[PDB]
């Protein structure tokens, strides 16, 4: 017995492989990972068997691989017994024959052909499979991966990478101590609450989006998607300040990469452009909420309308003013506020001029903090900060990095807002002060899910993740209130459909 | 072949087990996860053989085990037929004849007897140990576990408990797929510091505190050394306000419980005391230095200095008049700053009293925050706010929980302190509140290392961790502010030699 894998790069969607004989893209890093994952072997004395296609064939200029042993399936080409590092065979099945004989071969790859692949899957030859998923599709195809069959299961997705402004993911497919875990049993069956282990429960199958990656959870919408699974799993039922009671659990946090992506989610089609807006209000410091209604962004509604500000004794506000909330502590700290229509010009503490100004005048400085929270004017806020306070860190390679605390967060509405939020946020600081986007951790305090939207989060953990988009600036501004809508590009974002889900006012 | 493991509760330091026939102390759950452990097993038609030393014998009052077969080991004791579960061996390797006769036996037990550790160990007949570790050292023995030969090797190390305000650990010791490892190898050598995995590498074994414990690493204590190995790994050197470069990483997180424990290093003798005293320093909103130095605790002792404040612009400022900082901020927020010496009562936003008094009469709000960054004050003092903003959270069980976020953090002298401090903190409130301890989860922006500590907590490295100990309030205030030195009791703490190193000033 000896492995068998398949290795191969499909786009994300309907998985096109090719076009009229050759790639639909050009992904170096790409190339570099089949010639690595096909030169993989132990014994020296051995060689990679390469099965391809006899039009795959074709289309590398029918030119051998270093190192490894090109099978050429073909009912044309003569069995060629010039090259020694060239093979034809007159079908896949007798191809291998690398099995029963020919110990200098280690292990043997299926590296193309649709026409093999299909045939390849058919007749049960492959044991493990590398997909290379490609986030284009707005593109042609004719030549496609088939589809994979039940009896493989993911165990492996590595983090989205990006090359020309194109998202890709690595995955792997496979045909399919005792005491500590025992002790640890024992010890939660002894201690019950009192064992902290059993407050933290590991999340069951049935919440756990996709079971069957286990070790290879390196996507970092897992980040988010494991999060969801822990309060389905852990969460408190409790009450709060509106009717709908919540899940809860305290003390988390998510990370994830800005560099080679964009953390926007995939399994739920997020509304960026509303997002976007919010934040660019927020850097004006403009607490006007009507401002955002004439933009059709509808996300401050419930917490804007008159019924419930005169319902948190704050009959005397306008219909839609918010008060000195995010943006106003940002660009006016402890300036006193009066209406949303009042010139706050020149009052208050700027945190923002002061945060850019520190960060590429003195980027090794550790006190690069942007605050909203602020005891005096927690009174006069339409809604407390949930995203309380931020630090930004850049590193020794020119890189900005965003760490957020959120006292409560809404894993159904709030969450995605916020992580795209502060990620656009940070590239924007990055883009202003001269740096590169870097990291992003979240750490959140009351981390909750609203009951009425169960069925709905349930629904979003039964969907496979896609690789992250990418997010790209089509100008550079001098001042980071010139940011717009049309400046922003998103590439290469493919999610699955929306997912309907109310607000709790 | 049969597996022959040991279960033994001796104390965390002498390593005492009895005394005067008799056990030094009363652990109900000790004695169940002994009964657990011994009752453990496969096949229902086997049964586990317990070896014991003939006192041990007469310890448990001469009466067998159930679903167990006790084998003593005595020169004296007749061989009783009559008792099927009990059998009587005259020597320790005759004993052992379950392995080549008696299939009905499926696991071996040295159950305890010192003679029978030591012989046991010394012929070398154990595969597995079950040490629980007991903190108490004050009393007297006369019966020891042997110590542990360096052919075992520790692979578990469970979290503190507590019973009868007593700290105990449970760890065991062992006689001592490649394809996505492979893959996630390849990756990271395609792509550099792209790959956000090879920011974040694994420490190497040279740094890694008791690399053999990897899976059982559950112990709170590994919250902290795993962060120290962590930036000893990937840290960054980089420049700061002091002369003393450190080596930083950004974005981390520790937990910690203080249910059944409380998080205080072992591996390092930290002065509780001047936590403590630097805590209700802080709590009765107090700025003055010289107070902290009049009790002989000289933390602020640099930052308070003549030169330093005339170095940072505040050359007007007092001897040690730290300015608008912890403490004063908690109980003065926006209050205006004038000298140490000034009576501010009754000035600025109280947010310890409001944090209090929303704690008791509604926990399961949200906004339960206390913080330190005041944007309009930070200029005047001494030390911007390094543990800026903490959140508290009142779980259904009525425990409290609490979360703090960190700008930067001093692994060698600032991290265990602030540890401790809020644990401290989180205690109080809870009594004052009416409540229980629950969990601490610390939130780190800058974890850094100064290149003067490398040596030191290197050297800290190499200390296995010790069971937390226990803190205990010796009376019942009404006010939080009446909390004195004299009302805390600090139980089973025996830790490694204090380490010193010196502050950055
Ligand atoms: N993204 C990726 O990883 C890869 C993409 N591609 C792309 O996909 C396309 C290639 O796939 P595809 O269009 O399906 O062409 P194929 O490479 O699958 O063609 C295979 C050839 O092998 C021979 N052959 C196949 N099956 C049999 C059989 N059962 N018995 C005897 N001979 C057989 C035939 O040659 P003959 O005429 O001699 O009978 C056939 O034309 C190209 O555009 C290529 O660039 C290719 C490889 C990898
Ligand atoms: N903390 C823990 O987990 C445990 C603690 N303990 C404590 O330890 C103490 C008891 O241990 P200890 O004092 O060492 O006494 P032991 O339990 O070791 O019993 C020793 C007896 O076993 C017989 N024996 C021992 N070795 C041999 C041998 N090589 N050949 C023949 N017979 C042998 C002898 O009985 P004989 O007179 O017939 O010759 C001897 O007196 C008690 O205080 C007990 O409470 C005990 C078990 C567990
Ligand atoms: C047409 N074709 C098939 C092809 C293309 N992309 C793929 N991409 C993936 N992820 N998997 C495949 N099996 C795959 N196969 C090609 C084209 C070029 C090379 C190639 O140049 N390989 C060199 C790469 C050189 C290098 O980057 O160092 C090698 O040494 O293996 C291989 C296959
Ligand atoms: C004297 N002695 C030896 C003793 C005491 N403490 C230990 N503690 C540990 N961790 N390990 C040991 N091997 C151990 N042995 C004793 C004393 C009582 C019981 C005992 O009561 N066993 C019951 C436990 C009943 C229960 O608590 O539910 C059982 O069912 O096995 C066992 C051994
Ligand atoms: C400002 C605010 N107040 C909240 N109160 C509760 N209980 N939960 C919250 O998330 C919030 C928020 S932030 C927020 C973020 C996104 C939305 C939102 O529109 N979510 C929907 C629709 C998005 C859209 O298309 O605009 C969704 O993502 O599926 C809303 Cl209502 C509020
Ligand atoms: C207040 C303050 N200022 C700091 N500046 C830098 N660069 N680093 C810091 O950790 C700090 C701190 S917090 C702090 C906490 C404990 C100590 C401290 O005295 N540690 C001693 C033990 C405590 C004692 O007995 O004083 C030690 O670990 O050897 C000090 Cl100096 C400062
Ligand atoms: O960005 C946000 N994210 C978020 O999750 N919320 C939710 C959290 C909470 O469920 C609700 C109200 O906050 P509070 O917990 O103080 O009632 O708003 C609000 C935001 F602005
Ligand atoms: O509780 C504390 N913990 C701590 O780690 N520091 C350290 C962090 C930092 O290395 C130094 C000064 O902070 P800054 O980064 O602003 O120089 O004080 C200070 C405290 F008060």
């Amino acid at each position: 017995e000896k492995n068998v894998s398949i290795v191969v790069a499909a786009s994300v969607l309907s998985s096109g492989i090719g076009i009229n004989g050759q790639l639909p893209w050009s992904i170096s890093e790409d190339l570099k990972f089949f010639s690595k994952i096909t030169n993989n072997k132990c014994d020296s004395n051995k060689k990679n068997a390469l099965i391809m296609g006899r039009k795959t064939w074709d289309s590398i200029g029918r030119r051998p691989l270093k190192n490894r042993i090109i099978v050429v399936i073909s009912s044309s080409l003569p069995q060629d017994e010039a090259d020694p590092n060239v093979v034809v065979f007159r079908n896949l099945e007798d191809s291998i024959e690398n099995l029963m004989n020919d110990d200098s071969i280690e292990n043997i790859f299926v590296c193309g052909g649709e026409s093999i692949y299909r045939d390849a899957l058919k007749d049960n030859f492959v044991d493990r499979i590398y997909l290379t998923r490609v986030a284009l599709e707005d593109i042609e195809f004719d030549t496609y991966f088939p589809e994979i069959p039940e009896t493989f299961l993911p165990v492996y997705m590595s983090q989205t990478f990006c090359t020309k402004n194109i998202s890709y993911d690595f995955m792997i497919f496979e045909k399919q101590l005792k005491s500590i875990d025992d002790t640890v049993d024992l010890l939660g069956e002894i201690f019950g609450i009192r064992k902290m282990g059993n407050r933290h429960k590991f999340p069951k199958e049935e919440i756990y989006n996709t079971p069957s990656i286990r070790f290879g959870r390196e996507h970092y919408e897992f980040q988010y998607l494991d999060l969801l699974s822990r309060v389905l799993e852990n969460g408190a039922y409790r009450e709060n300040r509106t009717g709908i009671s919540t899940y809860s659990i305290f003390g988390q946090m998510m990370r994830f990469d800005m560099r080679e992506s964009f953390p926007l989610l995939t399994t739920k089609k997020v509304a960026i452009r509303s997002i976007f807006e919010e934040l660019i209000w927020f850097i004006k410091g403009d607490t006007n909420g009507n401002h955002l209604i004439e933009k059709k962004v509808y996300i401050w509604s419930g917490n804007g309308s008159k019924e419930y500000l005169e319902r948190i004794g704050l009959g005397h506000r306008e219909e839609n003013d918010l008060g000195p909330i995010y943006g106003f502590q940002w660009r006016h700290y402890n300036g006193e506020y009066k209406t949303m229509h009042d010139d706050y010009t020149g009052v208050g503490v700027d945190q923002l001029a002061k945060l850019i100004e520190t960060l590429k005048n003195n980027p090794k400085d550790r006190r690069h903090i942007l605050t909203a929270w602020n005891p005096s004017a927690l009174s006069q806020m339409a809604l407390p900060p949930c995203h309380v306070l931020s630090q930004y860190y850049v590193t020794n390679d020119n890189c900005l990095s965003c760490n957020l605390y959120q006292r409560s967060c809404d894993l159904g509405l709030g969450s995605p807002f916020n992580i795209a939020s502060y990620a656009i946020l940070t590239m924007m600081l990055a883009q202003v002060c001269g740096y590169e986007p870097g990291e992003l951790a979240i750490f959140i305090g009351d981390a909750h899910i609203y009951e009425n939207h169960l069925t709905q989060l349930k629904e979003q953990l039964s969907r496979t993740p896609r690789p992250f988009p990418q997010l790209k600036f089509k100008r550079k501004v001098e001042n980071i209130e010139d940011f717009k809508w049309e400046d922003i590009e998103l590439i290469g974002y493919y999610p699955y459909p929306t997912i309907k889900m109310d607000m709790a006012v």
